[PDB]
């Protein structure tokens, strides 16, 4: 139990292990699971040891948003290394989750990855792949 959480099965976003954003809450979703949100522009949060084996360089996320924002995907710290930045637009509502995709640099081993906001967003989950 508790064993290294592989990238290349979902990371649920509520699971992480620190994180900046004094509002930014975990709650239910109607149809299963559970969402990060009330986030603001500066927020971040931190998921370690995501073992990416010998590389992705893909990254998708499932998301929910009325306003055009960003989510940069970002190297053991929120100030590391900017691996790539996933643009999502509006989902129409902040309960309309839906996927989109970024590529990110390639990424392997075990890492700690970083998730920092730029504006108003739910996260339910995100993933990795080879492009
Ligand atoms: O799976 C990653 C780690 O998650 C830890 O739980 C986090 C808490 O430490 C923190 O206080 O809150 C967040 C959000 O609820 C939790 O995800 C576990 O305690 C670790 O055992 C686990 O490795
Ligand atoms: O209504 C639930 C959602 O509320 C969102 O916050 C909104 C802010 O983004 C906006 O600036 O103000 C409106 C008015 O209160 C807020 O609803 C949260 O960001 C979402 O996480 C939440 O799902
Ligand atoms: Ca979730």
């Amino acid at each position: 139990v508790g064993g290294t959480r592989s990238a290349f099965s979902n990371i649920q976003a509520e699971d992480y292990d620190s994180s900046y954003g004094p509002n930014l809450q975990i709650f239910s979703l109607p149809g299963g699971g559970s969402a990060i949100g009330y986030i603001e522009n500066g927020y971040s949060t931190t998921y370690k040891n995501i073992d990416f084996g010998d590389g992705a360089t893909s990254v998708t996320a499932r998301v929910a948003t009325q306003n055009a924002t960003t989510i940069q995907v970002r190297l053991g710290s929120p100030s590391g290394t900017l691996l790539g930045t996933i643009y999502v637009g509006s989902t129409g509502s902040f309960d309309t989750y839906r996927d989109v995709s970024a590529t990110i640099s390639n990424t392997a081993g075990v890492k700690d990855i970083v998730l920092v906001f730029s504006g108003p967003v739910n996260v339910d989950w995100f993933v990795f792949s080879k492009s």
